[PDB]
DNA sequence: GGGGGCATGCAGATCCCACAGGCGCG
DNA sequence: CCGCGCCTGTGGGATCTGCATGCCCC
């Protein structure tokens, strides 16, 4: 199994990973973990992450889903080494930090003492979705949840390839002209993301030299889109970036099909019946995969 | 002998993905 | 007239995240 470039691995973790701190009434169960859950079609990504890290278990989740779970205490140390040298970039970095704090508590066995469990609860309260009702009623003293916002730049193209392989999308639009009858083609690249990382997403315009940020009304949704629709930007900026910075998983196959369409458009063949037919065949290939 | 962490799951919540159509512009 | 692509708008499921517990080892 091929191994993933370390920065590409961190990008994919920014997109799809999850740091978990479970605190359950057994006396208390305490379980730190890092988890990536994907559809079966991208199990190879998890296997390649597994062999790159040499830690974690791959488990099936129902018939359609699969997840890589790192939970062994010693394995947690491998994850922390990786993320110190190749740190997260999104607000998830703040969950990694707290995760690393909880690992330090448990490493010192401080979670066995009374004040230990309370210390983990103070950390978990700031992780992900906070404390459940149970832990709130048992620890009414733990009130603080606000943590510092992350503000980091895109570090490099390999990180972007990993992030894009998780939260990105390469797709081909066909629009039948309601004014005429000719079918148009439009290549689109889009990354969507929760507005908590609006600054990072906005920096994509500067990093890539193209694109637009689209938002709804503040009441409508909590996520926004980065999108490129102008073909000369697709062809001259987006494609070379991901030829250099290799995608992983099914997103790599989408990108390869995507570039076949780009080449036809560059050759003006999208305005002929034979070129349009080939683009429809490529799009059929993409719809099948995903 | 038993406390604690492992092994191996199952389930709930939402943030993505992969698009759609109106229409102004050059 | 035309093709392009800016811009508004979105269904639904693949993600993110949380919740469980019997077994085993030192
Ligand atoms: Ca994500
Ligand atoms: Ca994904
Ligand atoms: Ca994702
Ligand atoms: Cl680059
Ligand atoms: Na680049």
């Amino acid at each position: 199994r091929e191994s993933i470039n370390p920065w590409t691995l961190t990008g994919f973790a920014d997109a799809e990973g999850s740091f978990g701190l479970s605190i359950l009434n057994r006396r208390y169960h305490t379980r730190l973990s890092f988890t990536i859950m994907l559809h079966n079609k991208d199990k190879s990504i998890l296997e390649n992450i597994q062999s790159t890290w040499k830690v974690g278990s791959i488990l099936n989740n129902g018939d359609h889903y699969v997840s890589l779970v790192v939970y062994r205490f010693e394995d947690l140390k491998v994850i922390i080494d990786h993320f110190e040298k190749y740190p997260l970039i999104t607000q998830k970095l703040g969950d990694y930090k707290l995760f690393k704090q909880a690992f330090s508590v448990m490493e010192n066995k401080e979670h066995l003492k009374e004040n230990g469990i309370k210390e983990l609860v103070r950390i978990k309260a700031k992780m992900n979705w906070g404390l459940n009702d149970e832990l709130k009623k048992a620890f009414p003293e733990v009130i603080s949840r606000e943590r510092p916002l992350i503000n980091k730049n895109i570090p490099n193209g390999k990180w972007l390839a990993g992030f894009t392989s998780g939260d990105g999308s390469f797709f081909v639009r066909l629009r039948k002209s309601n004014v005429n009858a000719r079918v148009r083609v439009q290549l689109v690249f889009e990354i969507s993301q929760h507005i908590r990382d609006k600054n990072l997403m906005n920096s994509l315009i500067t990093y890539l030299g193209c694109g637009h940020i689209y938002e709804g009304n503040k009441s409508e949704r909590s996520w926004l889109q980065f999108r490129v629709e102008k073909f000369s930007d697709i062809n001259d900026k987006i494609i070379p970036v991901f030829q250099e910075n290799t995608l992983i998983g099914m997103k790599l196959e989408d990108f390869e099909d995507w570039c076949k369409v780009a080449k036809l458009i560059e050759e003006k063949k999208h305005l002929t019946e034979s070129g349009l037919d080939e683009i429809k065949k490529i799009k059929l290939n993409m719809n099948k995969r995903r």
